[PDB]
């Protein structure tokens, strides 16, 4: 199966620079969201969760069609709790009622991280909609309940290597696991809504135990009042993944430059590029517009 980007007709760099600042002055506008965390974390999970249903070896999920806007979706338990995040994107597709949903979704977690001092994330418009019937099963997301043997498995559906996919972990650095959303509770760090390379200094520096949390699962928890999933905390259990955490705790930006990537392949897998399309978007941040 072949989806091939379409650009939204006639559309340029800057009507997607103008959806980009519309995202980013929400964000800074509704500040009060779970407990002050803000709307950044929560979009770029959605991002995420609309991208890694794709499976390569048939090239169904994947962000192109936009399916997290049907039921099916939007109801997976693995989904629990992004209906934040598109209740927040809504009031954007009513004002940019052209942009696709793929295009949108995926969108909003450039800004989010970018707004968030995160990277630059070259992001590429064309996505485009396509109907319920295309609209992934549930259960394609991974499960945090498992081991690095698991993580590393999974992560091949998705095309993934070890390095990629232990950049794309530091997003964890971000937010905070809610338990009525996944059974899991705690944020993993101090700064959590902005992106920076903490999440592989605390799973180093910090002194974890194993402990059960109030929904009976297991999760590793530091005195600092930190947090660690079993599949967080197996990239140190790894040696392959260990030796990747311990460069990302040491330099920043090629932590940022691998996330930039990874994050980037993640939200484009599945979609075929024509020759011509245009060169990938790079977006201003609010404050290199001066706004
Ligand atoms: C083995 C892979 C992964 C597992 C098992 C996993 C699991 C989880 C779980 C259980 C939560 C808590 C959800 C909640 O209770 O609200 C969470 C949060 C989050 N995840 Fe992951 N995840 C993984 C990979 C990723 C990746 C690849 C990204 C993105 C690059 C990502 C980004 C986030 C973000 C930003 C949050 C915070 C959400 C918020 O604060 O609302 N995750 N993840
Ligand atoms: O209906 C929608 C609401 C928010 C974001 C989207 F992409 C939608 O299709
Ligand atoms: O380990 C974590 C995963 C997702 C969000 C967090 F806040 C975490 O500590």
């Amino acid at each position: 199966l072949v989806h091939v980007a379409s650009v939204e007709k006639g559309r340029s760099y800057e009507d997607f620079q103008k959806v980009y600042n519309a995202i980013a002055l929400k964000l800074r506008e509704d500040d009060e969201y779970d407990n002050y965390i803000g709307y950044g974390p929560v979009l770029v999970r959605l991002a995420w969760h609309i991208s890694g249903t794709w499976d390569k070896h048939d090239n169904t999920g994947g962000s192109y069609g936009g399916t997290y806007r049907f039921k099916k979706e939007f109801n997976d338990p693995s989904n629990a709790g992004l209906q934040n995040g598109f209740k927040f994107l809504e009031p954007i597709h009513k004002e940019f009622p052209w942009i696709s949903s793929g295009d949108l979704f995926s969108l909003g977690g450039v800004t989010a991280v970018q707004e968030m001092q995160g990277p630059k994330i070259p992001w590429r418009c064309g996505r485009v909609d396509t109907p319920e019937d295309t609209t992934p099963d549930n259960g394609r997301l991974p499960d945090a309940d498992k081991d690095a043997g698991y993580v590393r498995t999974f992560f091949q559906r998705l095309n993934m290597n070890d390095r990629e996919v232990v950049a794309l972990m530091g997003a964890h650095a971000l937010g905070k696991t809610h338990l009525k959303n996944s059974g899991y509770e705690g944020p993993g760090g101090a700064a959590n809504n902005v992106f920076t390379n903490e999440f592989y200094l605390n799973l180093l520096n910090e002194d974890w135990k194993l402990e059960k949390n109030d929904a009976n699962n297991e999760q590793w928890d530091s005195k600092s009042g930190y947090m660690m999933l079993p599949t967080d905390y197996s990239l140190i259990q790894d040696p392959k993944y260990l030796s990747i955490v311990k460069e990302y705790a040491n330099d920043q930006d090629k932590f940022f430059k691998d996330f930039s990537k990874a994050f980037e392949k993640l939200l484009e897998n599945g979609i075929t590029f024509p020759k011509d399309a245009p060169s990938p978007f790079i977006f201003k941040t609010l404050e290199e517009q001066g706004l």
